[PDB]
């Protein structure tokens, strides 16, 4: 239990609880201890056999009174660290690229596991100095949930929030794990936020003023959604050229299949993984201190 970890330091306050890098007393290993305060016990040991090398491994589930323990692989930063200290060159193409490409690797495995991660964002996207990008925060949504206010209250953005989930959809599916990536390779190549929307209906207006007000000729059964209204402003679509320059044509062609309003139309990450922006993919070493 918390006898054998050392606690070194605050990683980071999830949703559920905090998270810190321990060092475990009898075998040296540092790790990311997650203290989750208080069904889930079986759904959150179905994800120590989801391991993919860019899923941030789950090491050990520990179980002792009213407290939870989770045992990741540690790793030393996020891609919001790392976006920032690149904000005044922009990250390399070749480095987007590569990261964009082995977060689809990691995407098109939990799918096919029929695990969503449906919080995809910046902050839970870890690097390391290989080169290696993994997600984390992974499975533990459909847990507990994707609440409001973390324990210490911060509100969770809704930058990256599918435009399904805004609208109230009960049943979403995997597309919303694309969407996300999708805003996450906008905001990498533009070193800006694509939709910074403060409230769930600012959130869904910013959607609406850059890719069209959605109607029922590019999404079939919009207008049916829990939270639809008729009366949304109608506002026309953007040019994809005015919102991520200076994207080439492939990777303008990949962004606008993982931004389709229509979920079933929206390109999948096995699909993707196809796309001819990664056919001269590789694998660069990113500029790190840690
Ligand atoms: C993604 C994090 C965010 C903390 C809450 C969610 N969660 N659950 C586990 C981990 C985790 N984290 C790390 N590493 C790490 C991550 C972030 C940071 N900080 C540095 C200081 N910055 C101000 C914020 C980011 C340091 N280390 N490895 C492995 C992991 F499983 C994380």
């Amino acid at each position: 239990f918390m006898e054998n970890f050392q606690k070194v330091e605050k990683i980071g306050e999830g949703t559920y609880g905090v998270v810190y890098k321990a060092r475990n007393k009898l075998t040296g290993e540092v790790v990311a201890l997650k203290k989750i305060r208080l069904t889930a016990i079986r759904e959150i040991s179905l994800l120590k056999e989801l391991n993919h090398p860019n899923i941030v491994k789950l090491l050990d589930v520990i179980h002792t009174e009213n407290k939870l323990y989770l045992v990741f692989e540690f790793l030393h930063q996020d891609l919001k660290k790392f976006m920032d200290a690149s904000a005044l060159t922009g990250i390399p193409l070749p480095l987007i690229k590569s990261y964009l490409f082995q977060l689809l690797q990691g995407l098109a495995f939990c799918h096919s596991h029929r695990v969503l991660h449906r919080d995809l964002k910046p902050q839970n996207l870890l690097i390391n100095t290989e080169g290696a990008i993994k997600l984390a925060d992974f499975g533990l949504a459909r847990a507990f949930g994707v609440p409001v206010r973390t324990y210490t209250h911060e509100v969770v953005t809704l930058w990256y929030r599918a435009p399904e989930i805004l609208l109230g959809c009960k049943y979403y599916s995997t597309a919303v794990d694309i969407w996300s990536l999708g805003c996450i390779f906008a905001e990498m190549v533009t070193r800006r936020a694509l939709f910074p929307g403060d409230s769930e209906i600012d959130q869904l207006f910013r959607i609406f003023r850059t890719l069209g007000t959605p109607d029922e000729v590019v999404w079939p059964g919009v207008t049916s959604m829990p939270d639809y209204k008729p009366s949304f402003p109608k506002w026309a679509r953007q040019d994809f050229s005015k919102v991520v320059p200076p994207l080439d044509e492939d990777g303008r062609s990949l962004l606008s299949q993982m931004l389709h309003y229509d979920p079933n139309k929206r390109i999948s990450a096995k699909a993707a993984l196809a796309h001819p922006f990664f056919q001269d993919v590789t694998k660069p070493v990113p500029h790190l201190r840690l």
